[PDB]
């Protein structure tokens, strides 16, 4: 999984300048759960807590990353697009968070038939073990 | 900078770049503020994705800063102090953004008197993003300001 996550990070930074500036990078992928993080420094706001835009962006890329990983596991490829998302900010983020996402009870099999595959992902952001933000996004994979 | 409220708009831009490093990297800046409508934009370059269109995260960020900026502006006009925080938001991506967009928000005449009472105030704003005159993204955010 090391090589896999390393490739994901490289893909983000090379294609999305903002992800490189925010220093977003995968932490781990185990037992079907993807974990991602980023330092607070470039992502700060007035109160030196994590900026709302950075919070959203890291969660968006965490969902994106999960779809990418599931595509790899299925040996298929497709454009990953976020159709819509809902985000709730529960508490300020005071340090580098742990952003996690688990794969729901679905699959991307349609991609194997040359058909688009949609998935609703729940992404959660934790800081010091507490949930500080909730994200729900609809990702579509287009072959 | 001169816009089509210059003092406030420059103040807003300076507040963003000096307190939020991401906003400076994204080169987000106000365009105009008249008749209750705030217009904001950002270049595509630092905000691209693999398709060379605007990155979903940048789209969201510019829209949330535009909403935040509107609340900030209204507070400045009343000379009231309050920490503005986005509580929840919903965003829909309709079409790819191929150039510097026009992000707009219109003030719904929200009562901010509670802030002048020492009470938190809730502000629901709608932000729209256009490119070449076409609506490409829709944003709904609930902001909470605490005195």
């Amino acid at each position: 999984m090391d090589e896999l996550l390393n490739r994901l990070r490289q893909t983000w930074h090379s294609t999305i300048p903002v992800s490189e500036f925010m220093q977003i990078a995968p932490l781990s992928f185990t037992d079907g759960e993807l974990s991602v993080s980023a330092p607070l420094a470039p992502n700060i706001n007035l109160h030196h807590t994590m900026f709302a835009g950075s919070i959203y962006t890291i969660m968006t890329l965490t969902g994106w990353g999960m779809v990418w990983l599931q595509q790899q596991l299925l040996n298929v490829d497709g454009d990953i697009v976020l159709a819509d998302a809902h985000i709730r900010y529960l508490a300020p983020v005071t340090s580098a968070p742990e952003v996690k996402v688990r794969w729901p009870d679905t699959n991307l099999s349609p991609l194997q038939r040359g058909r688009k595959a949609k998935v609703k992902l729940e992404v959660q952001l934790f800081c010091d073990g507490k949930l500080c933000a909730q994200f729900d996004g609809l990702y579509v994979s287009v072959p």
